């Protein structure tokens, strides 16, 4: 456990996500919307931790930071490891999805559901479109197809 500090550590998580895909250079590039979408999330967030409750956060509100904290690691994770083009060559190419936030964003639909849920009961706010569905991953596959012929350049040398 170690709150007040892990109020921060979403944030600068989501935030990091954008910065550490825009210095990559490869099929990102489309996945690129899911870094700066995710800093419209964490946007909001930051009207919890500027309340300055001063003291233990609730356990619903806790609850969905512990999890969320999975959506940040998970989706910098992703382009953190497939940084070298050998290793993204290998998922391209052992792998029919052209996707690298694939998952990541199925899942991050599941955490920001709640916190959506909670910001609409408590902040009473107009949180963001959380209600998509399968289309989510839908648009991704179809640039997901198109950046295939891009990646092709790079396959030789």
């Amino acid at each position: 456990g170690s709150p007040g500090e892990n109020l921060k550590h979403i944030i600068t998580l989501g935030q990091v996500i954008h910065k550490r895909c825009e210095e990559m250079k490869y099929c990102k590039k489309q996945c690129r919307r899911l870094g700066h979408r995710v800093l419209g999330l964490i946007k909001p967030l930051e009207m919890l931790q500027d309340q300055g409750k001063r003291s233990v956060p609730s356990e619903k509100l806790t609850t969905a930071m512990n999890r969320f904290k999975a959506a940040l690691e998970e989706a910098n994770g992703e382009i953190e490891k497939f940084s070298n083009r050998s290793n993204i060559c290998r998922f391209l190419t052992a792998s029919q999805d052209k996707i690298l936030f694939k998952d990541v964003n199925r899942k991050l639909s599941d955490v920001w559901k709640e916190l959506s849920l909670l910001l609409q009961v408590e902040q009473r706010m107009p949180v963001s479109p959380i209600s998509q569905g399968a289309s989510w991953a839908q648009e991704d596959q179809q640039d997901a197809d198109e950046d295939r012929r891009a990646f092709q350049m790079l396959r030789r040398d």
